[PDB]
């Protein structure tokens, strides 16, 4: 009979597996670890306290505004918190602070520093940029360049059209930076000359505004990570215990009503590719194991090292696996003996009074991120995410972690430390006195995911993210995971993706159970509806 | 009392220590590593002949034509030619096949196999490239958009200009795509519409051209690699032995006339009293202070952001230029076998590959496949394969494979290239699994000493940021080098040329009067040309 083998334990298969399971639909989830939950990946440091923990990949939802009762309110991510609902989860969201709840978080750029506000042209005009562009700042010129697209996308989802994403796909071929030297022309009202800003002005938006390398990428994924960043309000929130506590409270759930871990897939094909009713195999940790459809949440690159003989993809198809982009990011959490960033002080007896936020820097680290959890508890968290990095940051830094020499595990733990001291100005030795515990990764150096998420460059969306949307196999096998959304390194990218495979899987199946999984799981993946 | 500390014993440290030896400059090298060579490293499989090793790093040089008694006539990389004359090595030099010199290497793409120059369009017209373009072909397409810049800059190098390069910073805000999507137009002679082309058309340039993900890399280094691979003639050579023959010379030469500070990582660089004019400079290496008079730093930018700079005083863009100018990735697999199946065995067909050197190109994840040109005409032909080198994005995913510790993977990986090979070859896997003896593996991109396999400037790098670290820090007493310092990225020549860059502003403002003797040695230019 029907049978739906589900490939990869993260939030992606999981989220199918709840759906499948709401309809009454056999399933198997196939996971290559000996874990679920995927890029939820909450590190909890052996020496620390209840909140001594760190989330190595998702860690921050901008959800919708809700109700007392979790219904949320329309918006991009709106079925990221109908999902913490349905699982009993509401009341266990809480406050994730995207800026620092007391004092503001520090800026360290060109050896200049300030808080968050103070309005520093950090060195700025020895680098070239007059005074017109930095009096307005990088926050509106950029706003000003991104507005018009994501005010459109928007608008498909609020109106429920697809004009808004014709016009995002016309402008697909450019990057931000292709945007800016070759099309962009700034506001009037900006009072600046009426040409295409230099790549001096160019890069000192990429310095201020994401990561070195961020703008080579597409136009696109500036313009749908302002979307999921809500600068188009959100409730910012993370989980009471890390985002472990997610798929793991899934997996419970699905326990008790299977699982088969420990079995990397290494081949998807039909048994039979010249017979109609011919049923779906994967090969998983060396055994044979036969499917009416395949629900695969495995990254792209994954997928390459797969054996896909026999799953019939297209020429459109297999080039997308190869040619669709993925991104790189590495963190490195440390454990304190306290939490000196909201207790301590700098060299000069200035208190950082820093409860949780964020602070940046042109420095190898980057950003530095304060825990929103347990701050206000018996035993705040001493547990710091003392780099996070993008792009070319991460790419660089990677080369310094996991190589399992001690000289190399010492230059890194000198580095950061280092980093720390002159954003927050304080000595080395005040840090390293306060210093317990280090850990570190890499995305990018990662089996299970090559690379920390789909991070398209010019040309992907218009191109080729269409054809993965189509199934292969006969219509058998369905690509998803959080590459296959337009919210790329995102829970929701994931969601919306097994939202689209479940949805073609019953089209070709049994549409008659349509009218209940729309009624459960949304009339569409991304145009809004009420709750 | 001049005293030159050179960071870094790779072949642009070297070569800086040759120069100056041959200008009685004294001098010392600080080497984080127990190793001379740096990015030249061959890997000998302890298993296996003479001929059982390859190059994880350089292993193939385009050199200008030379005579018998080893003068290189002018061209790109003229200075690596002479370098090798210089030291006794021109006789050492062997061929390198970029092609088969048997029967052509194989392409496989989407599925449809063929040997280079059989004219296959590999399913393109199901991808929607019309059949003028196929016709065409990706080599006479990106040749017409690159050609005009190419000329140009080669124009520089002949006549002793700089208008091309101009002309090509004009446009250094482009990517290879950009440029592609927004303003190129096709030759009229190629009866195509008059139209920008379309993302597909780009992609299916991207993939038979280059790498995944070159073409959003900028467009300067499309054109300047066109110029670096000859394809604007050239005796494409490897070394007898081995890359690291060279950088092993040019360490017992130094030896002979000792100043080689080993296992002593740089961790800060600045002037001792950055207010004193006379103040000499101080590195910090192995936890020791060591002054110098100049310094001349070949570390990698990225390298140079884990360093203390401050006391070097850097302007802003420098310091800005050490984080942004951007470097890419690199993957090597090296794997010995019982014989060379490539030359002496057959697919499942019995059609013999018949293959010595040369290269096969694939769009699966091993991309490109590189048979060895050392030792095929002596009594113990090599058994080793580089059953991969890829670039850019390939680089970076078959990078999570590589270095994990766990031996799962080190199967996984295993796995992966020998059935790719076996796809690309029309083998059965066995038939190559059945001939394995040892692999290694290596990603420059994983690699705390090179943080990268080379400078791969984005749009803008080079029109922007490239300059400012051309101009030396420190109160002129700390000068840049390393191969990034260079248009020829990803090449010895670029360290070569940034060394001799580095010792010409030293010699400027330190002692002119060995000039002469400098440029009659080592070249009156960086890269103009000149006679040998
Ligand atoms: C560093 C970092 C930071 C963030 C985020 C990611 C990262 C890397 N994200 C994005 C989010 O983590 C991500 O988009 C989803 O978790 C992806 O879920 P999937 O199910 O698509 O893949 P995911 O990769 O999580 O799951 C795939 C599963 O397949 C398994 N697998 C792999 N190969 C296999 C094989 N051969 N056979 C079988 N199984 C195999 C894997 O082990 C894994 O269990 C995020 N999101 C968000 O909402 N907020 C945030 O703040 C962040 N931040
Ligand atoms: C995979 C691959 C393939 C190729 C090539 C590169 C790569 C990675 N190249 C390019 C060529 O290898 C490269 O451009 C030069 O070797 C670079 O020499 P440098 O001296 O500039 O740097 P390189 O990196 O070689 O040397 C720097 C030195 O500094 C040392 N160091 C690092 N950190 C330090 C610290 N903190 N303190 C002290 N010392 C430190 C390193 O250990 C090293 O010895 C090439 N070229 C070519 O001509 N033909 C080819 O075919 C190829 N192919
Ligand atoms: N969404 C993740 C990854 C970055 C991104 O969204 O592009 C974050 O909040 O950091
Ligand atoms: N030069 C090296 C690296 C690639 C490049 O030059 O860009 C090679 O021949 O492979």
């Amino acid at each position: 009979g029907e049978r739906v083998g589900i490939l990869g334990a993260g939030i992606g298969g999981l989220y199918s597996a709840l759906i499948l399971q709401s309809l009454d639909v056999p399933f198997e989830i196939i996971e290559a670890s000996n874990r679920v939950g995927g890029r939820l990946f909450t590190h909890k440091f052996p020496n620390g306290g209840k909140y001594d923990y760190y989330d190595v990949g998702a860690m921050r939802y901008p959800l919708p505004k809700s109700d007392d009762k979790g219904n949320y309110q329309p918006g991009v991510m709106q079925r990221v918190g109908q999902l913490f609902t349905y699982l009993g989860m509401h009341k266990q969201l809480i406050p994730y602070y995207f800026k620092s709840n007391k004092s503001p978080g520090f800026q360290y750029f060109n050896g200049v520093r300030a808080r968050i506000g103070e309005g520093s042209s950090f060195d700025a005009p020895a680098l070239g940029i007059n005074s017109s562009l930095i009096d307005i700042g990088v926050t509106k010129i950029v706003n000003d360049a991104v507005g018009p697209f994501a005010q459109a996308l928007f608008d498909d989802l609020q109106k429920h059209t697809t004009t808004g994403w014709d016009d995002m796909m016309k402008n697909d071929a450019y990057s931000t930076r292709s945007y800016f030297s070759f099309k962009y022309l700034p506001s009037p009202s900006f009072g600046l000359p009426s040409e295409h800003f230099s790549t001096r002005v160019i890069n000192w938006l990429e310095t201020f505004d994401k990561s070195t390398g961020w703008y080579d990428r597409g136009l696109t994924e500036t313009v749908l990570e302002a979307i999921a960043f809500g600068e188009v309000e959100v409730d910012w929130r993370c989980i009471d215990g890390g985002s472990h506590v997610l798929p793991d409270t899934i997996a419970a759930f699905l326990h008790k009503k299977a699982f088969v871990m420990n079995a990397s897939v290494t081949a998807i094909g039909l048994e039979n590719p010249n017979k109609e009713d011919s049923p779906m195999v994967v090969v998983a940790g060396g055994q044979k194991r036969k499917y009416s459809h395949v629900i695969s949440t495995l990254p792209l690159p994954v997928l390459r090292t797969v054996d896909l003989k026999n799953s019939k993809l297209d020429i459109v198809q297999s080039n997308a696996l190869r040619k669709l982009q993925y991104g790189p990011s590495i963190k490195i959490g440390i454990l304190f003996k306290e939490p000196w960033w909201t207790t301590g002080q700098d060299k000069n007896g200035e208190k950082f009074d820093l409860v949780g936020g964020q602070s940046y820097t042109d420095l190898p680290i980057r950003t530095v991120v304060y825990p929103s959890y347990g701050v206000n508890t018996n035993a705040p968290s001493n547990t710091l995410i003392a780099s996070y990095c993008w792009t070319n940051d991460a790419e660089r830094m990677g080369s310094l972690i996991g190589t399992g020499a001690a000289t190399y595990e010492e230059q890194l733990e000198h580095l950061v430390l280092s980093n720390l001291a002159a954003v927050h100005n304080t000595d080395y030795q005040y840090l390293k006195d306060r210093l317990v515990d280090v850990h570190s990764w890499d995305w990018n150096h990662n089996p299970l995911t090559m690379g920390a998420f789909a991070f398209f460059g010019p040309g992907d969306f218009q191109d080729l993210y269409t054809s993965l949307n189509r199934p292969a196999a006969n219509g058998k096998l369905h690509f998803a995971g959080e590459a296959l959304s337009v919210r790329h390194a995102w829970v929701v990218g994931a969601l919306d993706s097994a939202w689209r495979a479940v949805y073609n899987y019953l089209y070709v199946t049994d549409p008659a159970k349509l009218p209940k999984f729309f009624e459960l799981w949304g009339k569409n993946a991304e145009w809004f509806e009420q709750p």
